[PDB]
């Protein structure tokens, strides 16, 4: 591979494995709103699935740096076929969103966003131009999925604010809106970059896709899962 591309997975892979580890850690050391649980997170493992998603990925770029220095595939699953470590995580990155809002149909959520993700997958292994036809039947599911997490989203972020009184309150749906505002319009780039990608039309070369996609991983994991835990720690739920 060309410098760039080695230089951003190194880069990439080292940020997403310090996100890890320092999630890890702090969960594994929150003791609760109270501080008395020993193991808060441990008979809340839903808490856990941020640290767990930053794992897989840093597992992913490690492949993508054994396969920067190979002339021959790595870990196929995480290398070769695309958007197969998206259909591992970012299910449950929804999931996760879902659960720390208490918003409904969660499990509903993650399981279109792993049907959409699924669909892309096919559309990437497809020839055309079936792989228009597969990338239209993903594109308005995913539109269908998009208006109903943003309206589920909107509802709970209107009912957190309705009961938000205290300063840490408001520094955590600060946090909140960020991690919204990350995951929906950082969402929407990855459909822009595939139909800007050597697919469809071919404009920008696939060094500047890669090195696109390891940034938009980087910020909607790494920062998604700050914000989200500052907003799950700082912020009363006793209120509502
Ligand atoms: C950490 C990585 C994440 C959250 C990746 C998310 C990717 C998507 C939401 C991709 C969506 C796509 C479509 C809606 C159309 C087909 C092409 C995709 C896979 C880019």
């Amino acid at each position: 591979a060309s410098s760039a591309v080695i230089t951003a997975n190194w880069i990439s892979f080292l940020a997403i494995s310090a996100s890890f580890i320092i999630l890890l850690v702090i969960s594994l050391r929150y003791k609760g709103p109270g501080g008395t649980e020993s193991f808060y997170n441990g008979f809340k493992e839903q808490n856990m699935l941020t640290v767990f998603i930053n794992l897989w990925c840093a597992l992913a770029y490690f492949a993508k740096v054994l396969q920067s220095h190979s002339n021959d595939n790595g870990f196929a699953p995480l290398t070769v076929i695309p958007y197969v470590d998206y259909c591992t995580t970012c299910p449950l990155l929804t999931l996760d969103l879902l659960w720390c809002l208490d918003a409904p149909y969660k499990i509903s959520s993650a399981v279109l966003v792993f049907t959409c993700l699924v669909i892309a997958v096919a559309c990437s292994l497809a020839v055309a131009p079936f792989s228009y036809c597969w990338f239209a039947m993903g594109m308005v599911l995913f539109t269908f999925t998009y208006v109903f997490i943003l309206s589920i989203v909107r509802q709970r972020l209107d009912f957190f604010t309705l009961c938000a009184r205290d300063s840490n309150a408001k520094q955590s749906l600060k946090h909140l809106k960020t991690a919204v505002f990350i995951y929906f319009g950082i969402w929407l780039l990855f459909p822009l970059l595939w139909l800007l990608s050597y697919r469809a039309a071919n404009v920008i070369s696939n060094d500047i896709n890669h090195i696109f996609h390891c940034i938009l991983d980087v910020i909607a994991k790494s920062v998604y899962g700050f914000a989200l835990l500052y907003f799950k720690m700082y912020f009363d739920k006793k209120l509502i």
